[PDB]
């Protein structure tokens, strides 16, 4: 799998993160990210993907060592952490054929795991519209604890 790059954008309070919702297969909510182009630097891919999906340019704010990276089914996904973006920032995707909506979400109210269906005696996880974000949420909370307190 080809690596993906993106960002976790937080507001000034550090309470809220920016998620985007796409269409069809990508119909839930997740962090803005996408597939690296051949010969493209990770920081550049992240800024480009985030710019296309939200209209907000993170290039002046990316810090090289501040990211969270997960390998999920042998695909690397790296999200650069970008704090302090004002909640009144007007976000507008370029790619409005790909992005339905863009919203702030409270970190503390997002799930950091999906629920089972053990109150139904059935194996698996119930659907959750935050499926793509979920795996970053515990690591983000642990990273904010360390970096801030
Ligand atoms: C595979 C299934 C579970 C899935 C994946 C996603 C998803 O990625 N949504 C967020 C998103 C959408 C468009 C975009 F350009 C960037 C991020 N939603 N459902």
């Amino acid at each position: 799998g080809v690596p993906t790059y993106g960002a976790i954008i937080l507001d000034e309070t550090l309470e809220n993160v920016l998620l985007v919702q796409g269409y069809l297969a990508k119909s839930g909510w997740g962090f803005p990210k996408g597939k690296v182009n051949k010969e493209e630097a990770p920081h550049d891919c992240a800024a480009r993907e985030v710019f296309e999906e939200t209209g907000f340019d993170i290039k002046d704010y990316i810090c090289k060592d501040d990211y969270i990276e997960l390998r999920i089914n042998d695909q690397l996904a790296r999200l650069y952490i970008i704090p302090g973006i004002p909640k009144d920032t007007k976000f507008n995707p370029k790619t409005r054929r790909e992005i339905r909506n863009i919203e702030w979400f409270s970190i503390e109210k997002l799930p950091c795991h999906r629920n089972d269906m053990t109150p139904k005696s059935k194996l698996g996880l119930a659907p959750n519209k935050f499926f793509m974000a979920i795996p970053f949420i515990r690591p983000l909370r642990d990273w904010l604890s360390r970096r801030f307190g």
